[PDB]
């Protein structure tokens, strides 16, 4: 229970601090790519959004480039609630226009082109490009260190209608904090469902996790140490280890860490009191996460945290057979003190 889990977490800490010069190298490579991209006309206002994608793989990094687009006209695609076309009312991005719709594909292509020419331009460190919508471009710094650069439109207008009932943090973080978060911009990233774009709130997880308690002083002193971050880390690591166990099969290909995050923040809404995440109760709180996740698999309901009407576990998205397979795997694990945490 709690002791075994804390040992898993200390192991993860020793793994992650594998000389964190990888962070400095990716910082440099990204600062160079941005330095070149801001020269081109189609990419004048590009920037960093603010970052690890895997806990078991401290060499796999993830970075997002924002590109502000004012006076943007969003058109929902076929009742999806999640995908949109980008339109306009001269234009800097006139190069990517196809009719009135803004082509993700043309945009991504000029992006990749600029980045390929500039990685060849750097004759100091070894950087290789691989092409496979999101992630947009994946790069390899010198060996084993991989960086996934994504491109996003940024809109500083109010969030689209589909998110109205979403971000249900009022009982936990507060109504005040929900309102101030919704005043932050929102993002769009290429993703096929068609030149459809998809809503993106990757900047909100950081905001919530850095200020995560109902008490403003949570995790700021000895008496108020909670285990929320640790439970999220263990849920990410649980899914990652199961996916590694079946990497040669497709059984789990359709589950991702964002299913884990969605379920975790639902449990945070369910369990708003800091008293329900006491550090001492790690084993219990984690069990709370697992059970909830299991319940979502069995009921085939996992609402997206921002667009509640979009079901991430809909039968039209993930197979019932995959959902039962992961159900059985997770249940075995919880019944056996999670041996998968051991490689
Ligand atoms: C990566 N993928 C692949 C498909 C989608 C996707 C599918 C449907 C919708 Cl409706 C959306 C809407 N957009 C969206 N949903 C999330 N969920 C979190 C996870 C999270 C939850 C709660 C608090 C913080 C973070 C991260 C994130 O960045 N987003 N972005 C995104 N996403
Ligand atoms: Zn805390």
């Amino acid at each position: 229970g709690a002791s075994k889990l804390r040992a898993v977490l200390e192991k993860l800490k020793l793994s992650r601090d594998d000389i964190s010069t990888a962070a400095g190298m990716v910082k440099g490579v990204v600062d160079h790519l941005l330095l070149r991209l801001k020269c081109d006309s189609a990419f004048r206002g590009v920037g960093l959004l603010n970052e690890h994608v895997k806990i078991s793989a401290p060499n796999e990094f993830d970075v997002m480039f924002k590109l502000e687009v004012p006076r943007i006209q969003l058109e929902e695609y076929s009742n999806t609630r999640a995908y949109y076309f980008v339109k306009f009312k001269e234009n800097p991005l006139s190069q990517f226009l196809e009719g009135e719709i803004l082509s993700a594909s043309k945009m991504l292509s000029k992006f990749r082109k600029i980045i390929k020419e500039e990685i060849n331009d750097i004759k100091d460190t070894d950087v290789i490009m691989k092409r496979k919508g999101s992630p947009a471009v994946t790069l390899l710094i010198s060996e084993k260190i991989s960086v996934d650069i994504t491109l996003a439109l940024e809109s500083k207008s109010s969030w689209p209608a589909s998110t109205q009932e979403g971000l249900r943090i009022q009982n936990w973080l507060s109504a005040k904090v929900r309102k101030q978060l919704r005043l932050k911009p929102f993002y769009l990233v290429p993703k096929h469902a068609e030149e459809t774009w998809r809503l993106s709130f990757s900047h909100i997880e950081k905001e919530i996790l850095n200020n995560h308690g109902k008490s403003k002083t949570c995790c700021e002193n000895k008496e108020e140490k909670c285990c929320r971050k640790d439970c999220l880390k263990l849920m990410k690591y649980l899914l990652e280890q199961l996916k590694e166990r079946f990497k040669d099969k497709k059984h789990l290909d359709k589950f991702s860490s964002y299913h884990v995050k969605t379920a975790f923040f639902h449990v945070c809404t369910q369990n708003p009191q800091d008293s329900q995440w006491d550090r001492k109760d790690l084993g219990l709180c984690f069990d709370n996460c697992v059970t909830y996740f299991l319940q979502c698999l069995r009921t085939e309901k996992l609402e997206n945290y921002f667009i509640p009407e979009f079901n991430l576990f809909s039968s039209n998205l993930i197979d019932k057979r995959s959902k039962e397979f992961l159900t059985k795997q997770i249940e075995y694990e919880r019944n056996n003190e999670f041996p998968v945490f051991d490689e």
